[PDB]
């Protein structure tokens, strides 16, 4: 039920959320990046997560750098099994580029229930 | 288990949804806006939420705006206990500007049942 | 419940999900399509789905066309009666063209679980 995590490098920050009812972990940059305008990059969070059981966890755009610095997060899809490094795909759509420093937050982190489900073929619906 | 809404001003529009099994309410915006292209705006809906126990609220794309004009959704990511007014990030990614009318539908609100875990580091996963 | 699809044509392909512990199945391309930089297009599968109970379709990013060939989903939300053909909308932000062949897996579909709630107008939250 936990959402449990490790370092795999003394670069990464341990993911926190400040509110009770906020619906993501923060995700640290464990590195500097700039990212140019119309770019995208791989940012290394330096953490593996083992996520409850019952979801995925989706890596989202934290609201302000979408809105003030028109920053998205491509990807973001981490299987349940998922126990590597957490990359957040970051998309700069901006005119400028953007700066990652290590500590910054960049994304965040959400257990999103979802069935897991067996497939079947069926004629027509 | 309701979704419970106030209008912020008379600006609003009481969000909708058509068909009983939508995965969405329809957000409308309160303003007329003029997105040029490769621009974003922060639209507001001059609603605040109050969403069911349980859920976050994701603000996401219509889909006929994101197939046939090339708008998506920034951000999107509404915790459980924000009471403010609820905006909607549009980005415009065609060649053309893209005009939203005030009373336009521009994103949708689903409610999507995460889990709110604590958090462990440890050692090693 | 299990994910039930028909085919609407031969050139469909039905989806897979490799890992038991996976958040989505596999989407394929049904037909060809060159999707130029900063371009979109829809990509018809050619297949109908029955989703379970209790959630959406999202039809999510593949991890390594984003963060590889800088390709993105829009659009996203299936809801849970679509018996329609699935399409993806595809975003390329790469400075190259990216090529869909008939047969390459280019989404995944992701059963999120939502509520449905009712909406209730209050003065003030
Ligand atoms: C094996 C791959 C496809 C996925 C490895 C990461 O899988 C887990 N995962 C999935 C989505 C995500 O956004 N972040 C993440 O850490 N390699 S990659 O294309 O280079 C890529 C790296 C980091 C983030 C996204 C993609
Ligand atoms: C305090 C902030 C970060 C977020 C305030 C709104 O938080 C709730 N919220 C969150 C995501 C969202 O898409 N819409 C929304 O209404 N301010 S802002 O960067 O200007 C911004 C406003 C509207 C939407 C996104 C961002
Ligand atoms: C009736 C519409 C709005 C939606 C029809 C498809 O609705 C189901 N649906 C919804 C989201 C999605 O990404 N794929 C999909 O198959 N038509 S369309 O704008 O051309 C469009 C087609 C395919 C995908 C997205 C949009
Ligand atoms: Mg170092
Ligand atoms: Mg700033
Ligand atoms: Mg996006
Ligand atoms: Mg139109
Ligand atoms: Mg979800
Ligand atoms: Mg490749």
């Amino acid at each position: 039920m936990q959402l449990r995590f490790a370092r795999l490098s003394e670069h990464a920050t341990a993911p926190t959320r400040g509110s009770a009812r906020a619906a993501g972990y923060d995700l640290y940059s464990a590195y500097d990046y700039t990212i140019p305008p119309m770019e995208k990059a791989v940012v290394k969070t330096d953490i593996q997560i083992a996520l409850p059981s019952g979801c995925y966890g989706r890596v989202a755009p934290r609201s302000g750098l979408a809105a003030k610095h028109f920053i998205d997060v491509g990807a973001g899809v981490i299987d349940e099994d998922y126990r590597g490094n957490v990359g957040v795909v970051l998309f700069n759509f901006g005119k400028e580029k953007f700066e990652v420093k290590k500590g910054d937050r960049i994304a965040q982190l959400i257990c999103e229930r979802i069935f897991y489900p067996e497939i079947e073929e069926v004629q027509a619906l």
